[PDB]
């Protein structure tokens, strides 16, 4: 098997205040069961990481050596990783996250019969094959156990059969027996030959029996660093007495604690299991796949999501219904009359207020799938751009074609709109564009961020800038000159001036007119043009049309802003 | 010290379907430290708040019975009780925090005096003397460490002098040496004479040394009750071997967990702590303060906590004023032509929905503060009536008069609406009746639940078919009549009403009309009324008035069902 020897690790960070997090840190982890204990505060899930490459190389001070040799570009692609909080989907079932992560991670030469044989025994190796078809479970729909979860998260990435697997916390959040499962588990996995190199947090005795070589950390400072069973031996010799009925492992916590950390570090120091551990040190020392395919796995999956997850998808095509029945209830049947400039501005401006405010949901898209997708890009999945044009390809699209056309649909023939053939679609494609450039803006501001609360706020901050200059509240000629460069920005205006060009032609609004007041009497806002013209809304149809190329134009402007947000996150 | 002493305790919840969850419980528990152990799904907090009263009476069907009696009714506001998380006020010190609980603990007769000594006492007893005066702490401002937190959620029950003292997992959400430091603190304690009752979590050692008396529990069935020592004995001579270098409370949990549990109760009751526990049981049995003060101590806490948290409360001005200034900024010296119409009626709907959107910040109010208003109830400090009046008073009234004077005095004088003495103080009193009573429809909603985001989502769909029906978006007289019924239900509909009335009547929108077009040519709107007529708004100042009585008759319902809901929650 493989043989991780770190040696002289020195690692620190720029919080800019900059703090060593790992002082002197050197260790030989065999094939076999390699555990790091610890407090919160100490390096065991900073060193973790450092091992696996998972954070970066500017702060590492020191050699990670693999077996002989450095860490070759290839280790992330090799080495598997599992994250303590799990990243399985929770709509999917066991067996197509491992139809994904085997589609992702191994080769296209493969056959789809070696690649489902080998699922079929990573699933045997877990005894997941009880569950092998169920669904891992969310909130709305009940799934499997917690454990087998993990077991899940843990078979993700036994697919590509790594030499070296780690794992960040594998027993907590679970209880006990579900924890001593897990590890009997991982026992039964490293008596094969593979490398088992975890952290966690405050085990059991029976747990810390099963351990072959330990590493305990403190403050940032190697604490300890031999076979596990000989540690308790150690501390006795250091002059620690040990307590009856009492765990060795909450002894060594205890030991930190105070019942220092530089007194007791020198004692490491001068070990036989430190002289050894330099004595071994010193002898040793001196993409996959292509673009479309990653792309239609990507979507495939989210679109498997949107499916399996029915509520947040299925609810606003209710509301959409339901709010375009209202308004096809309240604005039925527009006459021509006095109320006719009223009830059409009005409906008009709902309608484009109303596309803005229903995209400020598509903030959550790429704020809940965030860790998921820093994993799955450190692992190697795929590229930034096969992510994002993915999950445009899959949430974005159908959800945004589906409301606009049913909207247009629903209060178009209800109110009596200009009952034209080309007029129906000139509205249902200014309302899919509005909606389109809207949701743009949502994940212009919302992509690489950990909370939505904010990115929702800023999002309605935005909205309600934008609707003040959108025209039917404020009159966009009366703004001053120096204020009145701010009505380009916003996405509304556009939406709301095609959609008045569009209707507000061939309409009149004064009935049984024929000249009676003289082209009446200079104050009537009789034709729709009249109306049309003093809002500053030209009458040609560049005039329709130059607001649906300043949608286009903040569709490709906010999704480049996205994609640059994605692409320049701090991975590690 | 008191004994209290629990025999035959069935228990069961309706959750209908009707389910056990504690069976057969008995057992006493002497002047000392006594503590329940067992799994989460076990009843350990279920058992704990039914011996503190904190379950309700209906599915209670047995006895539990302290010192020789019953439980009397004033039990709850004599005998602490120590909640999981931190119910301590994070913006308050920790001084006022007990200086809180004595004003509303302890009676009206004693002095101030002898209630500072009482306080100066608990707060010697805690060992919080080093810390006496800083803040408890929140996310913006640095606090106190996580221990005395919980040593100050400790004293705040200590205050009333409790002769029996309960804790809801004092050792969890907490660090090793913290949760050793506050457990020693309650030994220190029950040397006393105190009987300090508690549930916790997974012990050390370290803590299960210091035990008077132990109760198992798993699953709704009682495992063991006796003195701590006794217990690893009494499963040794069980038949289960426990093995060196093991938590004695962890092979508690092993032997439940499975390495049963109607084969291991029996066991149990062929012991002899069984038939001796029988043999003591059978032996045994065969408001404080005035309305006033208590609004007072309420409003004063809450209003301390106002000033204490500076962004919700600070940042909320700064953005009315930025919004102020920006709408005086583009709606500049509106004009008497045919945009002033559009001017007018735009920045009125503009003000009224602003202030419907800015009072969804209120349903924040009763939600985070809602454990506590349990926890203070169950435990007697306060009616609900004084709570509930109490923060109206502190955190509804002037959040939402300072927000509205500041819109009416920036705006008004920017835009120049109407220039007289009496309209600007309508304007001002129509937008905080407005303020007040969406945010009066918050409290409505958001009263007695758990969660933000429904109650905010629900308030913002209210909304937004409020402003349908506003006016400015469809014409209110062209409605269908067997649905323009919904106009009287909507919030800005009276406030917009309200301000048009005020402010359209003056006015003329033709320059230089001097009827040139013989009352220009019947399509004109040229004067205010023409156009106030048309929207359907009465010119008599009852059509100004009755909109406030509508706002008024709106927030006296819409207190009154928080209050309801409020007073009929379910506090158990
Ligand atoms: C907003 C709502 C609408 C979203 C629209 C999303 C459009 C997705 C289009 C998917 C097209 C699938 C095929 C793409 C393709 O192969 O394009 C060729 C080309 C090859 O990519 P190289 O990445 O750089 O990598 C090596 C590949 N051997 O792809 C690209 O350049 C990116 C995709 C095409 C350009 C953009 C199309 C819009
Ligand atoms: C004249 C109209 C007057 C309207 C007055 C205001 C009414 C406001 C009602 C809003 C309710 C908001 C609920 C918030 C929590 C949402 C919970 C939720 O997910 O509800 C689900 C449920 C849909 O469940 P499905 O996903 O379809 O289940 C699968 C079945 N095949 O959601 C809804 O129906 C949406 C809420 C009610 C619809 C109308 C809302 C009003 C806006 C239009
Ligand atoms: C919406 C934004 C505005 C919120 C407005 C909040 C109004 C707060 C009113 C504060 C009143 C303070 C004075 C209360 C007072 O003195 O109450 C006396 C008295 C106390 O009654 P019991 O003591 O406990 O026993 C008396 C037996 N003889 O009566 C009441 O409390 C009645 C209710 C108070 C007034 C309600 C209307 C306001
Ligand atoms: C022409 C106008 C164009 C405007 C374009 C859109 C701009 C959007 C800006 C909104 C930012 C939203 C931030 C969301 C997180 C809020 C974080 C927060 O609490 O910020 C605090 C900070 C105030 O801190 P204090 O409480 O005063 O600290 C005490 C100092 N004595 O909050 C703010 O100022 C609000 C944020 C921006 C202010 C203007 C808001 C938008 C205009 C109205
Ligand atoms: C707060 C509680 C009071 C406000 C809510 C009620 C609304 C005010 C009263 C309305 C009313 O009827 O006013 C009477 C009368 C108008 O006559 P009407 O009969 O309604 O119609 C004329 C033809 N008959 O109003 C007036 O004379 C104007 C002055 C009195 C009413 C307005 C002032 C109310 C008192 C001030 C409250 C200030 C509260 C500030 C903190 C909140
Ligand atoms: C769809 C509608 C009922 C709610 C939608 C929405 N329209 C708005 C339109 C506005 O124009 C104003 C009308 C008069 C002048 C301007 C203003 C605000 C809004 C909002 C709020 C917004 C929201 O807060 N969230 C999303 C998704 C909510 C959702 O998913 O709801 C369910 C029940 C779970 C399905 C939304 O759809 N609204
Ligand atoms: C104050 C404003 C900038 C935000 C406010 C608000 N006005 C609205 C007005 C609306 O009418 C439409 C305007 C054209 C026709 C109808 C519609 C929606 C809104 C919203 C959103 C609402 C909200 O989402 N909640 C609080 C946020 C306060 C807050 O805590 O944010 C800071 C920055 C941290 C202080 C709010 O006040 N707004
Ligand atoms: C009438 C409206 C809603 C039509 C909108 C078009 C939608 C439904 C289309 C456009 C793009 C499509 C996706 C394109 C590519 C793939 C990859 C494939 O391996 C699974 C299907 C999936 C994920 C498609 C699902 C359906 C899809 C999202
Ligand atoms: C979004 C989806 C569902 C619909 C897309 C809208 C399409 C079909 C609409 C929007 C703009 C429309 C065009 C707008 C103007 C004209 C000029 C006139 O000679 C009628 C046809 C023609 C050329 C229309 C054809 C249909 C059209 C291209
Ligand atoms: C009429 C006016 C006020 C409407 C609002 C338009 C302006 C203020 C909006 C529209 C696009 C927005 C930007 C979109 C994307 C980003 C990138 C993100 O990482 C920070 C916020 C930032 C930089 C936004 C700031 C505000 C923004 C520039
Ligand atoms: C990151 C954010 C700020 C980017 C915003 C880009 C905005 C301001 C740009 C992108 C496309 C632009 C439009 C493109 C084309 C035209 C037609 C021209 O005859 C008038 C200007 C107008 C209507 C532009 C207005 C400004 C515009 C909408
Ligand atoms: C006119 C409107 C409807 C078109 C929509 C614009 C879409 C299709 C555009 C705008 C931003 C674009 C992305 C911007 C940057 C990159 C990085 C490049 O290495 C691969 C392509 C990729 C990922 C682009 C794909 C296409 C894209 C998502
Ligand atoms: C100009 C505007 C903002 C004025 C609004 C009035 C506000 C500031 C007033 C009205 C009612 C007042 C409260 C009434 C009673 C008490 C109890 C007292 O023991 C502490 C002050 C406190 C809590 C007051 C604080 C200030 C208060 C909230
Ligand atoms: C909320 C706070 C800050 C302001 C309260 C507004 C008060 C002061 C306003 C609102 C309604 C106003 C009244 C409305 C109408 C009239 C009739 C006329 O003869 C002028 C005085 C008089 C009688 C006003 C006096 C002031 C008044 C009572
Ligand atoms: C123009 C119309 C549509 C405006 C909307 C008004 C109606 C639908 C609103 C205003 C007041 C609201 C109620 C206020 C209080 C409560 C009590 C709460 O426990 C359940 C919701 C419930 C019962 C609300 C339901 C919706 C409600 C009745
Ligand atoms: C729980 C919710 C639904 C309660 C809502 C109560 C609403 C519908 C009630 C309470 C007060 C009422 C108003 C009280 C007084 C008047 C004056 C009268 O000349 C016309 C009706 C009008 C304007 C009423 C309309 C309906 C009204 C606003
Ligand atoms: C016209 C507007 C501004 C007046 C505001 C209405 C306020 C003051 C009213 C409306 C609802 C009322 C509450 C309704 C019910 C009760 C329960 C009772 O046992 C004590 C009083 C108490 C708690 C009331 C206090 C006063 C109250 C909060």
């Amino acid at each position: 098997g493989a043989v991780l020897s770190f040696h002289n690790i020195c690692y620190r960070v720029k919080l800019p205040v900059e703090k060593e997090i790992l002082s002197n840190i050197n260790g030989i982890m065999k094939p076999g069961l390699n555990a790091i204990l610890g407090p919160t505060g100490g390096g065991k899930s900073s060193l973790l990481d450092v091992l696996a490459a998972r954070k970066d190389p500017s702060g590492l001070s020191g050699d990670v050596l693999i077996n002989g040799a450095p860490r070759p570009a290839n280790f992330k692609c090799n080495s598997g990783y599992v994250v303590q909080d799990d990243v399985v989907m929770g709509t999917l079932t066991v067996r197509e996250n491992l139809q994904f992560s085997a589609a992702l991670r191994l080769a296209t030469t493969m056959t789809n019969h070696e690649k489902n044989e080998r699922i079929n025994r990573v699933i045997q190796e877990l005894g997941l094959d009880k569950v092998a078809d169920s669904k891992v479970g969310t909130q709305f729909i009940r799934g499997v156990s917690g454990g087998e979860r993990k077991r899940t998260s843990i078979g993700m990435e036994l697919i590509t059969d790594p030499s070296i697997l780690f794992l960040d916390e594998p027993t907590t959040g679970l209880d006990s027996s579900t924890a001593n499962a897990v590890l009997l588990l991982l026992k039964r996995m490293s008596k094969q030959g593979r490398t088992i190199i975890f952290s966690i947090h405050q085990p059991r005795y029976s747990i810390f029996k099963l351990f072959d070589s330990l590493t305990l950390l403190a403050s940032g400072r190697l604490m300890f660093h031999g076979p596990a069973q000989e540690a308790l031996g150690y501390f006795e010799s250091a002059g620690y007495h040990c307590e009856a009925y009492n765990n060795p492992a909450d002894f060594f916590l205890d030991i930190i604690n105070g019942d220092l950390i530089e007194k007791l570090a020198e004692i490491y120091v001068n070990s036989s299991f430190y002289k050894e551990t330099k004595a071994e040190l010193h002898q040793l020392s001196g993409y996959t796949t292509s673009f479309c395919h990653q792309l239609r796995w990507v979507s495939k999956r989210s679109f498997k999501n949107l499916l399996g997850n029915p509520q947040a998808s299925i609810a606003q095509i209710i509301v959409t219904v339901v709010l375009g029945l209202v308004i096809g209830a309240i604005y039925f049947g527009l006459k021509n009359d006095s109320t006719g400039i009223q009830n059409r501005a009005g409906v008009l401006f709902f309608l484009t207020t109303n596309q803005c405010f229903s995209s400020v949901s598509a903030v959550e898209l790429f704020v809940v799938e965030k860790k998921l997708f820093i994993h799955e890009y450190i692992s190697g999945y795929y590229r930034v751009s096969s992510y994002f044009l993915g999950k445009l390809l899959s949430d974005l699209l159908p959800m945004r074609m589906l409301p606009s056309i049913i909207f247009t649909c629903i209060v178009y023939f209800m109110l009596g709109l200009k009952p034209k053939a080309d007029a129906f679609f000139v509205m249902m494609f200014t309302l899919m564009m509005v909606a389109y450039s809207a949701s743009s803006m949502a994940l212009a501001i919302a992509a690489g961020q950990s909370v939505v609360s904010v990115a929702t706020l800023l999002m309605t901050i935005c909205f309600v800038f934008m609707m003040i200059f959108s025209g039917l509240l404020v009159n966009l000629t009366t703004i001053a000159s120096w204020l009145s460069w701010l009505q380009y920005f916003s996405i509304p205006r556009y939406g709301f001036t095609a959609l008045q060009h569009n209707e507000f032609l061939g309409q009149n609004f004064c009935p049984g007119l024929n000249a009676t007041g003289n082209n009446p009497c200079n104050y009537a806002t009789c034709t729709g043009e009249e109306y049309l013209v003093k809002q500053g809304i030209d009458l040609s149809p560049w005039g329709l049309w130059k607001n649906h190329v300043a949608l286009a134009c903040m569709i490709v402007i906010f999704l480049t802003i996205a994609y640059l947000k994605l692409l320049f996150l701090k991975k590690y």
